[PDB]
């Protein structure tokens, strides 16, 4: 199939973090997840594009799930770097329609629900931590749920994996929150605001104020509060990973979680978050000897990163008691 | 505890920097069987390569080598090669060969018999067509993969289907050998050896040595890229072969060299340094370092990362560019 | 349990190398080994503290196994960095007393035997290679034996693991010897001598003489002799590791052994041992694509490190033949 070849070309051209682990998935999961990735990428590209007015955008978000069944549908007006997935959408939708119906049902349901949620947030910033969870559920939690439903529908994993939507949602939330935290500065420069207003406003008058070097102390305090919030999903991440029985699915799920945890640990109490590039420095000697492909190794890696954070908690930090508590819970 | 076997492991380690440790890690009877297979093929290789041995002396040595396995006093004292201790003390090696179970002797002798004929056939001639390149690689490397695969299955650590699949075992060997030949252009040219297929190189230059000259660099790189594209064709068979394996020790032994060869092709792709000496197999991307080459899905993911490392660098102007994209695309969708 | 939470806090704060792998252990092994670590660390903290007189220290070491059973016992006079495990010992011992009886038997047995052995060595240095094994047995071999007994008691591993005490002892001796070899200079400036006198005295008048630049050739020869001694434990290490069936136990056991082997290879015939800290080099290409989490990979990594030593054995070294011989035995087995 030349259209499937094109889809895999687009996957590799677009995804640095997931292309390899997706292409390594066993059997039918590989095409189902490749197509799921591309279709959500097309949806995201619409969401992100500030040249599409809110009034024009909402009906596209709302109806995107149905465009999967309109063989000629494409979008030619995107100004985004990845617009090829929208311009050549018929190639992707054709391959979506070639998936077994059980996978189509999952992918279309997720697109529909994600479209509704993305549309809700076009006109508003994130206010409370509860709203943060809602926004993250819409753009990432639902991805974890959809992937889990595909794993179960394929029979490569237990039915519990797709049924336990709270655990799957946590998988997505941990990744999205980590990205939001790490990307403060890049988002500030693109005029984007994802840090929850009810948290940041306790520190500064404007979210952009964290980029000013005179506010670095308060910035790092807010940073630490948000990291503490994200750490709450780690028990569910461990539970989720602990239930997987397929090696290719385990690799696909575990590697990105471990990269996120590494990233949160590097960002903890780190002024660099507000100043530029934060790179992961190599871990404890013991954990360098293992990779993230069996559960005891993944747990050890996670515990090492939790101690890297725990060790750095400033007594003066306003979240310090809470940071110790969640880490202690993760350890329990 | 056997002094002759101890000596064979000494020779394995004197000669092999990169296979010895994974051979020694093999389960049960495969360990000795593959150690001995390595040393016997090493002795044959040393004869093939020794340019001080006249062709008319060399042909019978290569043809009859499999017979020497059953001649307890046979040795060869006239080699000038660096690995000649395996020929000079061949009786120690053949003694340990004759201590192997018959099922392993049968495989090893059969491969030696067939390899000797193939090696003898190529003494007077260079590789012309790509089909001849496959034939030569079959004789000196494909047959190694086939022999190993038959040893795995004879030991019963692997399913009989592993030894049965001679076509994909052959591809495993071809992939490694073509990678080596590609990488070692310059070392070979300085030793007066020509392994690049004439039907390919002669479309660029008048002599193969012409690629060593700095004025021919663009052409040399184009030919390099054409040969790499040829070698990438074995990757689907490599993936299928490795996917069938069920023994961890066998898996590590087979998968690690394939991944290293893919890493080598990626470092060599479109790389002028091939014609100036040694190519540094670089450090890979973030996702790559998160996994090792010891389970099949991780091996697949590593392979795909390297395929994208090549794909991203294909120059539009390269004469093989659509073909390189095509084979990578096939590997991705398999 | 807030006391169990505290024990894990102490585990993470103290153990840079073992906290993560301990916490990753399956089922009942996790608490059993976390507690085993904390109590042995407490015992070690008493042993190490040069401000505690021998008069006071002997009864502390002898009676330590019984303090596990005395709910109010603590020690408030430590001047060591890790004194919290001593000052808050009742928290650790409460959790100890909550372990299954089968685990308590093992932990208290090792604490009793280690305390006795540690006390023997307060008044003396290590003389013979046999005394070196005895000392390492007391402070590391018994840890290997205790851990192996916990694995078998938990039934995550076969009975053989805890039964074969010689193999478990070798696991401990290999680590301990590697550490002592590596740490020559740091111990020399701490006023500590662990290199066996019957070996070093064949080279120099005083152990500290190896730190003097003019003595470097003799120092390196002695280093190589001791390395050769430690390599004799590798067959047992391979036998031990090859018997493990549990992934979490395998990770916990194999990684330290591989790091020790890498360290010995980095130290072999290396003058830097006597000038400070030794760089553990980037490994041979084939091994860089493997981790230490399955047995064939661990074998290949160990075998590769053996060849790195072998390659470096110079003919003029007085132990050269012995070093080749042990490596040759490990290759062929
Ligand atoms: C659009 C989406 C992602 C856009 C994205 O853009 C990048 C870019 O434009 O550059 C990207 O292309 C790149 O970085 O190359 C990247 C990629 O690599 O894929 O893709 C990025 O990946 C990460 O950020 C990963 C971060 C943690 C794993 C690691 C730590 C370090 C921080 C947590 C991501 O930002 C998602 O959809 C929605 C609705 O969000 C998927 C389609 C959902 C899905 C995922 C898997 C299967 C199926 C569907
Ligand atoms: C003679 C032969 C090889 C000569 C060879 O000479 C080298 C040298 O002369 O120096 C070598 O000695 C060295 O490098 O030390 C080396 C070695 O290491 O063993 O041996 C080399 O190998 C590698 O380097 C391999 C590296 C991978 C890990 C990654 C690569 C493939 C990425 C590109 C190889 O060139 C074969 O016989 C024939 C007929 O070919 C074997 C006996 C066949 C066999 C193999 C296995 C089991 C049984 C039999
Ligand atoms: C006191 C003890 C340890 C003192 C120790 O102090 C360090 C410090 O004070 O800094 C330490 O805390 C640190 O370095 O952080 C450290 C740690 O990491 O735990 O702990 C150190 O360990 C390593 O570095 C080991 C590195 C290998 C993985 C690789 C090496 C062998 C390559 C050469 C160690 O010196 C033992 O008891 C006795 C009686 O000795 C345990 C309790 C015994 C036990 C072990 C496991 C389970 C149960 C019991
Ligand atoms: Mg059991």
């Amino acid at each position: 199939s030349s259209s499937l070849k094109t889809c895999y070309k687009y996957l590799n051209q677009t995804s640095r973090s997931f292309a390899a682990v997706i292409q390594a998935l066993d059997g039918e999961m590989r095409n189902a997840v490749c197509i799921f990735y591309l279709v959500l990428r097309a949806l995201d590209t619409l969401e992100d594009d500030m040249t599409i007015s809110v009034e024009k955008k909402v009906p596209l978000l709302h109806n995107f799930h149905s465009f999967l069944y309109q063989p000629d549908w494409r979008f030619m007006e995107s100004k985004e770097k990845d617009r090829q997935v929208l311009e050549d959408f018929p190639t992707i939708s054709l391959e979506f329609r070639n998936l077994a119906e059980k996978y189509q049902t999952v992918i279309a349901d997720i697109c529909r629900r994600m479209g509704i949620g993305m549309a809700e947030f076009l006109d508003k910033h994130v206010t409370s931590e509860q709203e943060w969870d809602k926004y993250c559920h819409y753009v990432a939690g639902l991805v974890g749920i959809g992937l889990s439903r595909l794993f179960s529908a394929s029979e490569f994993e237990d039915p519990l994996v797709g049924e336990d939507t709270e655990r799957a949602n946590s998988m997505g939330l941990f990744l999205q929150k980590t990205n939001i935290i790490r990307d403060y500065l890049e988002d500030q420069q693109g005029g984007r605001e994802f840090w929850p207003q009810e948290v940041w406003s306790r520190y500064v008058k404007k979210l952009g104020d964290f980029a000013k070097p005179e506010n670095i102390d308060l910035a790092v305090q807010c940073l630490n509060e948000l990291i503490t919030n994200a750490l709450h999903h780690i028990p569910d991440v461990i539970t989720y990973l602990s239930r997987l029985r397929n090696q290719s699915v385990f690799n696909f799920c575990a590697i990105p979680q471990v990269m996120a945890i590494a990233t949160l640990a590097a960002c903890y109490n780190n002024q660099q978050v507000f100043k530029g590039a934060v790179k992961i420095r190599k871990g404890q000697a013991v954990t360098l000897m293992m990779d993230a492909t069996n559960m005891p190794a993944v747990k050890a890696i996670i515990y090492q990163y939790m101690e890297e954070i725990y060790h750095r908690i400033p007594d003066s930090d306003p979240s310090s008691s809470k940071t110790r508590q969640i880490i202690s819970t993760i350890r329990t």
